[PDB]
């Protein structure tokens, strides 16, 4: 029953960003993308911050617990799980940063069987409902294949472990996936939606430095009016997956929680100066500061993209507004997507203006799949006990 709302919260968020598990609208999320970890080109899967992730202790935990115990970001999820039955938490494996490694990881059945075991070792250690790889992006044939191969071993791996220690519970395995046509046209697109229990569509990063003019960072359709302002269209990449014979209910609709800046321009397919200043780097602001103050929401209704502009700065943010959100829903309700995902977290304005509230608004019920709170082989004596 209902819709999913995924939702990517990256383990960083907790320093300079000040975004905790608990800010998190829990009871509106069906999944948590928990970003990200690290891997060896031998397939081995690692923390990349062992104290964001584990040892971290907030003001609830204790310093002098009997055994060894998990902290962090994986406890304070944990507690979310035991008070929201519909909120999975999804491990996220290599991301845009850490992607590099993924070819040699995918390479052979022995590197492929150290990423499956590494992976569900930390899920069922961390008392986490699936595994998310994000891998950008496959290059050759042979990745793309090799990429089918890995997943099944991590699909084999889950499906074991479930037997054994889960009575068998389905844990989930997804991706984010390519809406940029040079990428999903390496992919295996049919045998991913086969093997896949969701593909995350990353339907944002039209736009930006690496483009000679500003343009439409997250739109559903091409523009034909000003076909430079949309490079690439959300549209052509889903009408890509269905037509491969990936099941529309397993596309999940990716939103930004972000806007990308183009400074000193005319407007959407113009010339730019630069991508000017940002929240947390260059040319990219978190949607909780926009629109700011001098600059205009507009809606191009045939692209399907919102933006602010500022006239006297020259300045056009390309960012999706809660009205937006709203008809994105409702461009995927028509194709029978299987929902909404996000990134990130810690942008999101606050009650109805919540991008991720919005979402659900639209979408209607969420996601009734429930989580998992039973980990009997978790090396973790909290974990074990399911905090009780
Ligand atoms: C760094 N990064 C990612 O790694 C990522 C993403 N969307 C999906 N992934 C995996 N975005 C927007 C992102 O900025
Ligand atoms: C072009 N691009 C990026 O530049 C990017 C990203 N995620 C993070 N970054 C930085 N994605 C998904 C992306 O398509």
């Amino acid at each position: 029953t209902g819709s999913i709302n995924a939702v990517y919260f990256t383990n960083w968020g907790i320093y300079g960003r000040n975004f905790q598990p608990a800010d998190l609208q829990a009871s509106k999320i069906l999944h948590v993308l928990y970003s990200f970890m690290n891997l060896r080109v031998d397939g081995t899967v690692y923390s990349g911050d062992t104290y964001a992730d584990l040892e971290k202790h907030y003001s609830d935990d204790s310093w002098n617990d009997i055994g060894t115990n998990a902290y962090g970001c994986v406890k304070q999820l944990y507690k979310l799980k035991k008070a929201n039955r519909s909120l999975k938490i999804m491990l996220s494996i290599g991301g845009w940063t850490w992607s590099t490694n993924f070819p040699a990881a995918a390479s052979t059945e022995a590197t492929r069987a150290t990423f499956a075991k590494t992976a569900v070792e930390f899920m069922k250690d961390w008392g986490f409902d699936g595994i998310d790889v994000d891998w950008e992006y496959p290059a050759s044939e042979t990745d793309a294949n090799n990429m089918v191969l890995l997943l099944q071993r991590v699909r084999q791996e889950l499906d074991s472990y479930s037997a054994t220690y889960a009575n068998g519970y389905h844990f989930q395995l997804s991706i984010a996936a390519p809406a940029g046509p040079s990428h999903y046209n390496v992919l295996k697109l049919a045998q991913l939606g086969s093997v896949l229990d969701n593909i995350n569509l990353m339907a944002y990063d039209y736009a930006g430095s690496w483009d000679s003019v500003s343009g439409h960072q997250t739109n559903l359709y091409p523009s034909t009016s000003n076909p430079s302002s949309t490079p690439f269209s959300t549209k052509a990449a889903v009408d890509a997956y269905i037509a491969a014979g990936v099941p529309a209910s397993k596309i999940i609709l990716g939103m930004p929680i972000y806007g990308r800046a183009f400074v000193g321009t005319d407007g959407p397919g113009k010339p730019y100066s630069t991508i000017g200043e940002g929240s947390w780097e260059s040319g990219i602001w978190d949607y909780k500061v926009l629109p700011k103050a001098g600059a205009t929401v507009i809606t191009d209704s045939a692209a399907g993209a919102t933006y602010s502009y500022d006239s006297s700065s020259r300045t056009m943010i390309s960012y999706d507004t809660p009205d937006m959100v709203r008809t994105k829903v409702s461009y995927a309700k028509g194709l029978g997507l299987g929902g909404s995902m996000f990134w990130e977290a810690s942008a999101d304005k606050t009650g109805s203006d919540s991008l991720i509230g919005t979402a659900l608004s639209s979408m209607g019920s969420h996601d009734s799949t429930q989580n998992c709170l039973s980990y009997p082989n978790s090396k973790f004596d909290n974990i074990k006990n399911s905090l009780s």
